[PDB]
């Protein structure tokens, strides 16, 4: 069968891919001094018209993410120069090895790296946050990922599928004329539609290139396979440009723009949203009009799932410690309810679980929404996959998720119709830009500062608020809350500078077409055109500070003083081996023990309320 | 008398000046990839701290517009590359002749002109109006001067004279802090005050450079002229940074920022406004407090007129 042939042709070793990186630079050199959003449009166009393309063994859905797959795409405008600085280590290192062709290793080191030096997002942000960049790089307090770009959004496919890219091209053209009729006082809006036009043309032409390759392969091929490649030629002539009418046409639509998006936006978390909800009209029509059968539909979805394994991240040696496990995470969201609370599981939901269960590959990140009204069969079928060790599902509980969104002031209907992207991030589907992994914060470092008067306990870094030496438990709590605050403020300042930096040196016009309100308002996504705009920042170490508080509580209670406990910590419990055993014996978060897990809860609430009050640039 | 000595020392032939053009490029190379408004601030600062300066024959108001006067300032970010393309014709042409030092003619042709090629205002606008650029260049229907930059504004001197540039520096600093306290969601506003800070510092330091030259010339000078240069040292230490209190202090204020503005903005129409209205408080106070007399006041204004 077909899946078996497809599974084996993405198990070969991964490479460092360079063709996107090169052609991007090539266009950017041709375009210097032009309006940056037009430069980004023209660059994306140039890569889509000139990247080597290939249809693979027995494929029904085409669109390689990079030429000759498993690989890493390089984004030197973001954080791709990190990896050039370590080219020697890439084929022989223990995790996420990438073969590097030494002929294009020379092209990176003396053609790419000297050009993009000081043309990056980080180059914009540096003079504006030099004190933050310094403490970012110590690796100890937070990481800020918007250096690398934004991404992290489930793409609005139903917006796209109801229009098609020939609509955008023509609408951009009507809007360019009307702007000219009023004398172009709205220059920004004008640049936008100019970019949109260009970027639509690119995507139309990109589908057309795969149509031509399909035709070229079919005058050289036999029987059923020749029938398939002729269909692929016919489909890719029509869609990404027209509204699709069949299920195969829909799935080929989404994957073309999905692969396209990966040439403009960096590798993290560009997701497909509630794919079971929006492919279902095409599916239901095709079955029972005889157009397709259940096994063909399966193979179509299988092909899509399998193709998202073509990317593997361009992480250097340090980024491999903080993001280990080849994290890219094109997510997919199945199941859940409608905007009324009714169960929205359909036959395509089940199908998608099955292909997930069979494939057991690292990618797509499949996210399953369940709630109190999910069908019992579906929960059984989820439990069967998980218990048989599939290890590739995540479960999202609607009740808690829509409550979270309603407090973030999301509309009823937009919260009910939520999507997921990345790992665990939630968002209104299709009309939001949430920068869902914009930072990660070491809240343990807050506690460390909180008992050492804003100094790192073992490194001498004065990065914390200037609190005092702590005495009792109660005034370590105040000192803790103040320190969390201080650290959050550091990342909100940092991420905002970076978000302005993205808006200025890396607007992303294709992605803008895919995120609602952007195209209609004529403002790019990185400038805030999405209906909802958020910046997701993450707490790490919430149980470590929670548990340290319980352990401080009892240790003071019976016997010891505060000065002991900090000195124990500074000295790594060497010379403090009695107390250390009492600390270790203390109640821990994870055991249903209120006296322990109340502290962790409180730490999270402090964090949450310190974050949710700040506004972002967008 | 003093006017006669001043009149004759701006009647010499004009040159193509290059020092602003060079130091601008020098800073812009150090600053690539930074926020453009900060780059412009840092460039202006670099030229004001490093341009050759000179006090001239019998001057009371100092601040040469370019080193070694009558000359042209080059703005390659605007329309200064037009003139590099015709360097040969400049010393020998019938109107507006400019001597070009052939050592810095080499610096324009292969250091300035290849850098600013496609970093200009026109390079931004071209892909967005290619049909207009085509009919602009036929010379027949219109000319559009904003290729060269904007300028054309009478500068608000009374706004400036009521604050002084140390006010701006400090206020920018209060405003930078308050923006940081609210997490810098207003990035643009933040870039602005960052630029303002830098640009205020530049102007304060620029007055200070002329104060130091005045002091340096006066330990080498005799009698009345030594009295004058010591006054100029005292005035340029105080103003462009503080609010002026005397008429001489006011007129030296306006001319320093006036010469400064000409290093940032292109040569057209940077004006001084209702100068008779806003210099009159300092004038009325000084006459009848005996501070100055009518003939000194005349010479002060004469110096300003002559410097433009």
């Amino acid at each position: 069968d077909r899946i078996e042939k497809l599974i084996k042709k993405v198990s070969k070793p991964a490479r460092l891919s360079v063709e996107r990186c090169r052609l991007y630079t090539e266009s950017m050199k041709q375009t210097e001094g032009e309006p940056m959003i037009i430069r980004q449009a023209k660059a994306l166009k140039h890569v889509l018209e000139n990247i080597p393309i290939q249809i693979l063994d027995s494929e029904l859905i085409v669109g390689t993410m990079l030429p000759n797959p498993p690989g890493a795409i390089i984004f030197p405008e973001g954080v791709g120069l990190r990896i050039i600085n370590e080219l020697d280590s890439l084929p022989n290192r223990e995790t996420n090895r990438l073969m590097v062709d030494e002929e294009d290793a020379k092209v990176l080191r003396e053609e790419i790296a000297p050009y993009w030096q000081r043309k990056t997002i980080e180059a914009f942000a540096f003079p504006l946050m030099p004190d933050i960049m310094q403490i970012l790089y110590t690796g100890s307090v937070f990481v800020l990922t918007e250096i690398a770009g934004i991404s992290h959004v489930a793409v609005n496919y139903p917006y796209l599928l109801r229009r098609g890219f020939r609509w955008f091209l023509e609408e951009s053209e009507r809007r360019i004329r009307a702007l000219e009729e009023s004398g172009v006082y709205e220059g920004e809006k004008y640049s936008f539609y100019q970019a949109a036009k260009i970027v639509s043309e690119a995507v139309i032409n990109y589908g057309l290139r795969y149509s031509k390759l399909a035709e070229e392969l079919a005058e050289s091929e036999d029987g059923e396979r020749r029938e398939e490649l002729l269909k692929i030629a016919e489909i890719c002539r029509k869609v990404p440009a027209e509204k699709p009418e069949t299920f195969w046409e829909a799935v080929q639509f989404v994957w073309l723009v999905q692969s396209a998006l990966h040439q403009e936006n960096y590798e993290q978390a560009i997701s497909m949203g509630r794919i079971d909800q929006y492919l279902y009209p095409f599916f239901k029509k095709d079955i029972g009009e005889g157009r397709i059968n259940r096994e063909l539909a399966f193979d179509i979805l299988a092909n899509l799932w399998i193709k998202t394994n073509e990317i593997v991240p361009a992480f250097d040696s340090l980024l491999e410690q903080y993001f280990s496990g080849q994290a890219t995470n094109q997510a997919v969201t199945i199941g859940g309810c409608d905007i009324y609370g009714n169960d929205a599981t359909n036959e395509l939901t089940y199908l998608m679980l099955e292909v997930t269960d069979r494939l057991r590959l690292r990618q797509p990140n499949v996210h399953v929404r369940i709630n109190k009204g999910s069908p019992e069969s579906f929960l059984k079928r989820l439990a069967e996959a998980i218990s048989s060790g599939c290890n590739n599902l995540a479960l999202f509980f609607d009740d808690a998720a829509v409550k979270a969104l309603k407090n973030a002031e999301v509309d009823d209907r937009d919260a009910l119709n939520y999507t997921t992207d990345g790992c665990v991030e939630i968002a209104p589907f299709g009309n939001s830009f949430t920068s869902s992994d914009a930072a990660l914060i070491n809240v343990a470092k807050a506690l460390e500062y909180a008992l050492n008067e804003g100094v790192d306990l073992q490194f001498g870094y004065e990065f914390g608020a200037k609190t005092e030496k702590p005495k009792f438990l109660e005034d370590l709590l105040e000192k803790l809350r103040e320190q969390v605050s201080h650290i959050v403020k550091l990342v909100v300042r940092g991420s905002n500078v970076l978000s302005y930096a993205n808006a200025e040196v890396k607007p992303t016009p294709l992605l803008s077409l895919c995120v609602e309100d952007c195209f209609e308002k004529g403002v790019d996504v990185s400038r805030g055109g999405a209906r909802y705009n958020f910046t997701g920042i993450q707490a790490v170490g919430i149980a470590d500070v929670g548990d340290s508080l319980v352990a401080i509580e009892g240790a003071l209670n019976a016997g010891y003083s505060m000065d002991d406990i900090v000195e124990a910590c500074r000295k790594n419990f060497v010379g403090y081996e009695k107390l250390h055993k009492l600390l270790l014996q203390s109640p821990k978060y994870g055991n249903d023990d209120d006296a322990a897990d109340k502290y962790t809860k409180m730490v999270l609430e402090w964090y949450c309320e310190e974050v949710n009050r700040h506004r972002n640039f967008r």
